[PDB]
């Protein structure tokens, strides 16, 4: 929205546009408070300048909270990479010349802000960024970062989940329903943890191949079409954001909420429905923190990989913690877990 | 339109936005190859956003080519604060704030942008950024900084006239009608520069008591609506940019444009139409440079006050030379000033 892209009350906002490879870059620095922002890079096609303006300051505020409640050491920024085509539609030159220019834009910003991986990036695009730029997380083993965090994400959404089902009064995955929207790399080690919990899979995905080994897998597909309408225990967000609309929230067929996405509650309206409706919402800044876990933890804490997926684990005591307030002080998850995040930030 | 000012192809773009003031912030970078990005810090109304990013994209592109030209290893940058309100109703907390909000934004930049005075900005705001960034010239001089650069800025042009007239076959100013537009810091400095070389002086601005000030000194006022209509040898622009419009360009009514303004040019068309028609332009990047030859010079190269001085006098054999590649290439001045700003920029 206009608001949203233009009056963002967020400590920076960096932009560019590239004439050659029609690219237009974003980094937004929601907060600086708790040390350099930090937040990833996600590179997609957006309609217009003020959805990836949008996008950006929406990510750079849940990086915020992010760090806040897990207790990590920085602020929250984010990057969006609007671009000019597909991703895979992009040619290697191009893609190449975007990752420059990105990492010249971070350079700038001298240690303010640190970048990670993304929709759309990976750990070798971080290495090509740190071919310019020092301030960038997961680089690959090789290249002195920690790779991949989505197995750790995955298994802080899996407690995550774990401790939501629970609340709920739920028991244990044992024979609940989960629809794992996204079979991703955080989307499919979700559904395998789950599904070894003793849970029936019901899996969506855009990739064919990605719903066919599923489903080979013993798992039940879900269609595109389907995916909001289809009766589950456990809806699992491991996809896009904006996910639960109003509109969604309303006709939603679950008790619980609980995925891997990024801003999974498309407004405030949302959640205050889920919540009236007795669906149990895992705040999304909370449940997916694995990851900056994961490369804050260890880039910038030193801590070993253990350490880290123990540190993931305790995703759920957070949890917990955000669904006493939630229960005690009659706001909803995600209101709560702003409150939690604001205490552990001694604000 | 945000979509079309942000297709802008310089560097970098730092935007903000204060709630609490309403105030906007933008700081343009366009280019640091030369060195740290370089620009005063304007304030003032905008009816858009886009006009602030607009603003600040030519300002900070003539930023770029103002360092090239006067050979000073530092790239173009400005800031521009989209007030809430007009400055003089700003209240001094707001003020403080919202100054405080600009340092920290320069602040993160680390050093690839530095920032100075500009419109409605002053050595006493200069030395408030400075409470909280380090990169800021133009502090006052008890603070460390070199001051004001006004003076140096009206040398820099008046010799800019000088060459100008000279060169357009005018003679020297003495006995030639100058009208200045803008009696401020610099336009005020300029007006007796020129007096004092001879000139007959118009003069126009919107404070009243700065008119009746030059009318006591023997010059003539000139209403505001007859600024573009008076003929006049040389018409000196000191107040506000993007005066010479196309359609102005066509019915000035003078020899020579040399001023102080920063962007006085508002379209391409404009530059063509002034060169057609005989109208010598000496650009303003080049022949208002004196500021920053003064900014850069005694902050950053450790120049003295002299030279300084000496540096902000030579701007008129820099015109010297872009009117030699205008007349030589058959071009605009502003396109050969552009040339020469990479010449030097290269051999540098
Ligand atoms: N990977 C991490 O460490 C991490 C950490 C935190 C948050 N997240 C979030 O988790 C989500 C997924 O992350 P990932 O790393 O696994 O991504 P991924 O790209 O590897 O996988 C996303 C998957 O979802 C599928 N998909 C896309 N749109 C879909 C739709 N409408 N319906 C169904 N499937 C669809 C894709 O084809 C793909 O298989 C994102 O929103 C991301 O921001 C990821
Ligand atoms: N001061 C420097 O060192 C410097 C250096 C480079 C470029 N410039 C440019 O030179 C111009 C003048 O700078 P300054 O420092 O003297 O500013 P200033 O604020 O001191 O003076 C501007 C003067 O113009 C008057 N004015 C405003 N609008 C007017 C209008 N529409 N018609 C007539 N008069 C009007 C103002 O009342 C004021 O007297 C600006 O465009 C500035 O960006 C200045
Ligand atoms: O939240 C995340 O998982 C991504 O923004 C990746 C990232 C995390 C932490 C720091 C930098 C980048
Ligand atoms: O051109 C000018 O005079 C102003 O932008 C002041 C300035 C110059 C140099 C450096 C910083 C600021
Ligand atoms: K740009
Ligand atoms: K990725
Ligand atoms: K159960
Ligand atoms: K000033
Ligand atoms: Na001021």
């Amino acid at each position: 929205s206009i608001d949203s892209a233009l009056n963002w009350d967020g400590e920076m906002t960096v932009t560019r546009f590239d004439k050659m490879t029609g690219a237009h870059f974003v980094i937004r620095l929601d907060s600086t408070q708790l040390g350099p922002a930090a937040g990833g890079t996600r590179a997609a096609q957006y309609s217009q300048l003020a959805d990836a303006l949008t996008d950006a300051g929406k990510l750079a505020g849940a990086m915020t909270l992010k760090m806040a409640v897990s207790n990590l050491p920085m602020g929250g920024g984010k990057s969006v990479i609007a671009l000019p085509a597909p991703r895979h539609s992009i040619d290697p030159s191009t893609w190449a010349r975007i990752l420059r220019i990105h990492a010249e834009n971070i350079d700038k910003l001298s240690g303010n802000y640190w970048t990670g991986p993304d929709v759309n990036t990976n750990s070798a695009d971080m290495d090509t960024l740190n071919d310019t730029t020092e301030f960038v997380f997961g680089r690959s083993l090789e290249r002195g970062g920690a790779g991949s965090s989505a197995f750790t994400t995955a298994v802080g959404v899996f407690e995550a989940m774990k401790a939501t089902v629970a609340h709920r009064g739920l028991g244990s995955l044992d024979g609940l329903t989960v629809l794992v929207q996204g079979l991703g790399a955080v989307g499919g080690s979700l559904a395998s943890l789950a599904a070894e919990a003793g849970a029936q899979l019901l899996v969506a995905d855009t990739d064919t191949e990605r719903v066919a080994h599923a489903v080979a897998l013993g798992h039940t597909a879900v269609a595109l079409e389907d995916v909001l309408s289809t009766p589950c225990d456990v809806f699992a967000p491991c996809a896009m954001g904006g996910v639960i609309t109003t509109e969604v929230a309303r006709t939603l067929d679950c008790s619980v909420v609980a995925g891997a996405a990024n801003n999974v509650i498309a407004d405030e309206a949302a959640s205050d429905i889920l919540h009236a409706r007795g669906i149990l919402y895992a705040p999304d800044f909370v449940a997916n923190a694995g990851g900056a876990i994961h490369l804050v933890g260890r880039e910038v804490l030193g801590w070993s990989e253990s350490v880290v997926h123990e540190r993931a684990v305790a995703i759920g005591d957070t949890l917990n913690q955000v669904f006493e307030i939630s229960d005690n002080d009659g706001v909803t998850p995600d209101e709560a877990a702003r409150t939690l995040a604001g205490r552990r930030a001694r604000e």
